[PDB]
């Protein structure tokens, strides 16, 4: 069958804190010795139209922030203040650390997010970062501090760190390094995010996982060149398939036999016409939110 | 937002080992000093048309089962046979053995699954026991022994092992006593499964979701009664809605100010006219997949 999945969450909910500054309070990630979370932790509900925070991390000292490890309180012993992020260094250092690393996904890599409310992790689900830096996941308040991941095996690979819910619906956040995904900014003001594009090759890779399932129906005798499809995609909003996603399919070429020219063909038509009321594994829309690995991974 | 999220699988890896039964290798569940596993792993690939588990299980000592908590062997010291599961009594206990209980959910409730191979867990994915007693979920080889759960905050509840996958490409199982959900036999032959309802309640707390997240043009100024609409849906192959579903909407209906049968009216329209092209949720198709408390819990 062909599910969405989430890579199992457990070695970092080992890692799931609960960090306070006064009356706020937002989930940190406890990685070694040290304590990573959003820099607005130390902002009041009143200081988030627009807030130095230079001069307001001036008078927080170690002592306003409470790190409480379950019910176990670590602590602070210095502070610093990477791009968008706080880096609280506190005393011990975590015993169920993974074997970690901070990487910076592109727009169309899929994670999992582990949704953390209080300190304790809520639940996971899987999300890409889609071609204009945001993510359509769901956060309510106290999920400010939650990480995206992905695993290799032993190493955890950690992604994202999320920070706010945009005016369209859709949320945004930062790599574990503090910089934004995306023109975003830490400030509560009216900033949307531009138009969204499919992922073609997120799509192709689908039909692959949807042929390797059986639903086939879509599947035409037909063939397009790369220059001829691409263009015919871009009209409908589609990210411009390149010469590098044609080898990434490669293997789920391979398993099928199905050419990816093949492919884009079946999916032009698909575009022209519409599904006229027909399913795809189930599903009554072009998902584009699946890897080319997230496919191979299940197979 | 509304995403389709897992409970946090952290407490269910640790409990998560390989049994082995001569060739055959399929995942287990040890809790405390004893591993649950399916009964089909004293089977040969030929031993598998129609087995006599009894006679099968004769020949099979002790020895001739290999537990391996990730690369430490147990010592499997007693065995025994409840339903279509084995039970391996193990020299160590699980020092990671969670609170945990054995439940068996109803048709229309939803559960994590952890998917794992070869004692490893591969990923996490949420489904619902369809009223066919079915599962709609991702499993290839190996994957037997992967266990169902729900968490009470510090409660495991464990309610599904896997065992086989249908030939209509779904799949099916047992809870932990080993009793099959479904009319079905641990045996390779064409058993298929009935026709599929849809879990009318699941649609109405979906669309009760939808209606708190912002998408809200399918609501209609109508009304119906709970005769007029069950007899409505039940031609569309509809659970029928009883009113203890009506109740279970509660909450949902005080946070939106919708009550349940001006909710069946927008339903009943939608089913009638279709949705015309139009998403809900950025869904396509009427989903059926979230209980009413999984909607709360995402509130
Ligand atoms: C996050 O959990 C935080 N809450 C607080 C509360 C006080 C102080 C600091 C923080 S961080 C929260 C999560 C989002 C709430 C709605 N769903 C979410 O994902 N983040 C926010 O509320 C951020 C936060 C301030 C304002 N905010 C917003 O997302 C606002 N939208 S916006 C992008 O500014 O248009 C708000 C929801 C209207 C910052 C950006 C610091
Ligand atoms: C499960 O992992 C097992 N594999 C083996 C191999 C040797 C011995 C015992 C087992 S249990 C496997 C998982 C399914 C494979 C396809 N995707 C899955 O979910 N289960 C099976 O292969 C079961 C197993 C024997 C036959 N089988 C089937 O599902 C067959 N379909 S059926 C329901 O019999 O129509 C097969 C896929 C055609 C039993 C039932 C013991």
């Amino acid at each position: 069958g062909f599910r969405k999945m989430a890579f199992p969450s457990g070695k970092v909910e080992g890692c799931m804190v609960q960090v306070t500054c006064g009356t706020t309070t937002l989930n940190g990630l406890w990685l070694d010795d040290v304590v990573y979370c959003p820099r607005h932790v130390i902002c009041t509900s009143e200081d988030m139209l627009n807030p130095n925070y230079e001069d307001l991390l001036i008078r927080k000292s170690n002592h306003n922030f409470l790190v409480q490890a379950g019910n176990v309180q670590l602590r602070v012993i210095g502070h610093s203040m990477q791009n968008c992020v706080l880096k609280l260094k506190v005393d011990t250092a975590n015993p169920k650390t993974p074997k970690y690393k901070f990487v910076r996904i592109q727009p169309g890599q899929t994670f999992s997010v582990l949704a953390c409310y209080n300190g304790s992790p809520s639940g996971v689900y899987q999300c890409a970062m889609r071609p204009n830096f945001t993510i359509k996941g769901s956060f309510l308040n106290g999920s400010c501090g939650s990480v995206g991941f992905n695993i290799d095996y032993d190493c955890v690979s950690f992604c994202y760190m999320h920070h706010m819910e945009l005016p369209t619906g859709v949320h945004a956040g930062t790599d574990l390094e503090g910089n934004f995904y995306g023109p975003f900014v830490d400030r509560q003001t009216a900033q949307a995010a531009g138009t969204d594009t499919t992922i073609t090759v997120n799509v192709l890779a689908w039909l692959y996982a949807a042929v390797i399932n059986g639903d086939r129906w879509f599947l035409n005798r037909f063939t397009t060149t790369l220059n001829d499809f691409n263009l015919v995609a871009m009209k409908y909003n589609y990210e411009p398939l390149t010469q590098d996603h044609v080898d990434i399919l490669g293997p789920l070429s391979a398993q099928t036999g199905i050419a990816v020219l093949d492919m884009c063909a079946s999916l032009k038509e698909l575009l022209q016409n519409g599904m006229n009321g027909r399913t795809i594994l189930g599903s009554a829309l072009l998902e584009d939110e699946f890897t080319p690995f997230d496919v191979v991974r299940q197979c």
